[PDB]
């Protein structure tokens, strides 16, 4: 079964960080022990997870957007090909990275969007 | 065999608009004369559409990112399914619309992306 302080559920492990990092430090610090941030596939895996966190903390999961290239699209759903582009120089604008948390309103606990570089605490979650 | 105000390249015909709207109402403009904003496949078309604009005005072109929902993805490349998710009720936050404009910098030509609501003017393409 799942290692020493790391919480099992049906065939997951799952570890609570009490350090708040960047996303990209909490995904790394998890990479270390093996793990990932946390993936949520179904609604009994959120309401596990939920159970097992505290109302006045909040925590980064393992959703993302990297941002960067914009998805252009033309008009007439012609394929976007960047190697036949004319942008002047500094041109197109990155799109923003975003990260996921999850948190507890007092609408009770759910996901929200926020800047990757903000600190949170973490979950964590390898195979057993 | 394009119409009177309409210029001829290859198998295309191009209108050059005078009027300034957003992108959306431009491409309606286009769509209403049997044709969409200009989609521009090769450098030779980048060249032709060049030789027929003002250099003191900017223009819509039909490439666009029509933002919405970003595109949310699981660390480990589980596919994101938007309906297996739990974010707080106005939550997450909704990608702008850009679309990319091209107009000359003293550079040249070039394209630039800005947001789809601001007036330009617009360029229209049909085929022959």
């Amino acid at each position: 079964s799942c290692p020493t302080p790391w919480t099992s559920f049906q065939s997951s492990c799952y570890f609570i960080s009490t350090g708040m990092q960047s996303w990209t430090k909490s995904q790394k610090n998890c990479s270390v022990m093996g793990a990932d941030l946390v993936v949520i596939n179904t609604r009994e895996e959120q309401d596990f997870i939920i159970q097992n966190l505290k109302r006045n903390s909040s925590y980064f999961l393992g959703l993302s957007d990297p941002g960067g290239r914009r998805h252009w699209q033309w008009v007439d759903q012609t394929p976007y090909n960047e190697n036949v582009t004319f942008w002047h120089s500094g041109e197109p604008n990155n799109l923003d990275e975003r990260c996921a948390i999850i948190n507890f309103r007092s609408e009770e606990w759910g996901w929200n969007d926020i800047h990757c570089h903000v600190p949170q605490k973490s979950i964590c979650k390898m195979k057993k």
